[PDB]
DNA sequence: TGTGGGATTTTCCCATG
DNA sequence: CATGGGAAAATCCCACA
């Protein structure tokens, strides 16, 4: 049968949230083989079937329960949070540029959360699998505009208080959920939802793109510990290493590691460590290796740079 | 006549101004000889007079003219953001202890400021010197005594419009003012007013502790051009010297500064710069100058560490 | 349980074509 | 203006003694 596949996730890493404050048009949300010279954006495809669909894109969590997020997607083709684009009649990709993700403050999550999760179920946004279990027969909304019930409002309001610290405004996924023609016309035939990888605030310290700025010393011998600085972004003292690597020609990766305590890191932007060893030095020639930051919590490392290994 | 001497200054720099949101009981401002063992406080001293006194401190702002600070005193005798305390009637020197410098935003400085104005007119306060030179009428005459007239009121209202545009939040000075009785009871006789020392705000990056972390280097030679890399707190990119400097014999000071340009600031933590030359190029002894930080707009300094020019 | 200090959130603003 | 990015303003929180 019919199928959503998702052709091009978007960036993990790298992409800023926007408050309300900072105003308009920071950037679109780039997709994962977008590159400085190639802006790429994120793209799904509706698999067999060529004709007519809706796709909508919602911003949920990244907890065990994917619910609803309270930060909002924002650029053309958005509304109330959400993104609706038209699934053409042949082409079946389609593609999400210039999307923005709107980070709401801690203070107002609630409200958003309880007008979004309203919104769903008068618009059918997937109520059942987002918003609330007992829900999931709103979807079927006829035609466009409802009503709700009271008894639907207090589910939306027991969900709207459930936005505990199980709410994480550092991290959110896209979910597309596509629509195939009824026999009316309508958009209606709800597709199996496919959510994305997880996207990272590049604001959160625990989740930001690691980068070596500059080091004091491009290369250094292998008698021992000789002193570096290292200028980076903002790294946490708790969760940051400083690995060399060696590619090797059997396929394995030789690994050694700068010394350094975290008091050594400094506010955040700069770490003084000291050189490891290679093991010796067999081949008296220098040695090119390899240094980056490596976060100790997702093991995520920075751009690699080419550190150097003298003899005696 | 009788008059108002300052004893102890408060310290100019290292003490943190502290928002509402932040609590109390972060510390007293401390005086300018205060250190680690025996502690010291702000202190005055009414002189040419033995018997009782009331003694205010108001916040008072550093520009060309003295005007009301939107930032309050909280702590010790403390209300409505003024201190009050009492002298006498046989030792005539008063310390002031567990003061807090309370950090009004910028959104609530207006009517701040107002209601300040406002007090200042009723309790004689200072009006003339501090909230408009017309207002000088408005000395301290009774507990009740004062209702403000309309005029009052709107003159008060156009200076706070006018003084929110200029008022500096990253410093403030204390002005103590000394009230003797008037042959009646109450303290009114006035004594003119002192106006202590400025107090900056170490939070505030315009005034934060300049101090050098480390360096990567503590030698160099004579000849200039050698890379340092140097870990600091808080500066700011357009506002930073890196000054090495040398006291002679016959009292001359010789100074040399670091080449480096603002984007050579990594994140306000840390900077890369270019040694100067040496005062002779030609040398046999090793040379102890001192290098500090210095910032533009101040002549604040860091503390001089210690570095060796080598003679090549 | 007070005292500092660091780090996080939110907001503001500049550089650049 | 459209984008990025750095930094200031306001808030929260932790280590330590």
């Amino acid at each position: 049968g019919p199928y959503l596949q998702i052709l091009e996730q978007p960036k993990q890493r790298g992409f800023r949230f926007r408050y309300v404050c900072e105003g308009p048009s920071h950037g679109g949300l780039p997709g994962a083989s977008s590159e400085k010279n190639k802006k790429s954006y994120p793209q799904v495809k509706i698999c067999n079937y060529v004709g007519p669909a809706k796709v909508i894109v919602q911003l949920v969590t990244n907890g065990k329960n994917i619910h609803l997020h309270a930060h909002s997607l924002v650029g053309k083709h958005c509304e109330d949070g959400v993104c609706t684009v038209t699934a053409g009649p042949k082409d079946m990709v389609v593609g999400f540029a210039n999307l923005g993700i709107l980070h709401v403050t801690k203070k107002k999550v609630f409200e958003t959360l309880e007008a979004r999760m309203t919104e769903a179920c008068i618009r059918g946004y997937n109520p059942g699998l987002l918003v609330h279990s007992d829900l999931a027969y709103l979807q079927a909304e006829g035609g466009g505009d409802r009503q709700l019930t009271d008894r639907e409002k207090e589910i939306i309001r027991q969900a709207a208080v459930q936005q505990t610290k199980e709410m994480d405004l550092s991290v959110v996924r896209l979910m597309f959920t596509a629509f195939l023609p009824d026999s009316t016309g309508s958009f209606t035939r709800r597709l199996e939802p496919v959510v994305s990888d997880a996207i990272y605030d590049s604001k959160a310290p625990n989740a930001s793109n690691l980068k070596i700025v500059r080091m004091d010393r491009t290369a250094g011998c292998v008698t021992g510990g000789e002193e570096i600085y290292l200028l980076c972004d903002k790294v946490q003292k708790d969760d940051i290493q400083i690995r060399f690597y060696e590619e090797e020609e059997n396929g394995g990766v030789w690994e050694g590691f700068g010394d350094f305590s975290p008091t050594d890191v400094h506010r955040q932007f700069a770490i003084v460590f000291k050189t490891p060893k290679y093991k010796d030095v067999n081949i008296t020639k220098p040695a090119s290796v390899f240094v980056q930051l490596r976060r100790k919590s997702d093991l995520e490392t920075s751009e690699p740079k080419p550190f150097l290994y003298y003899p005696e």
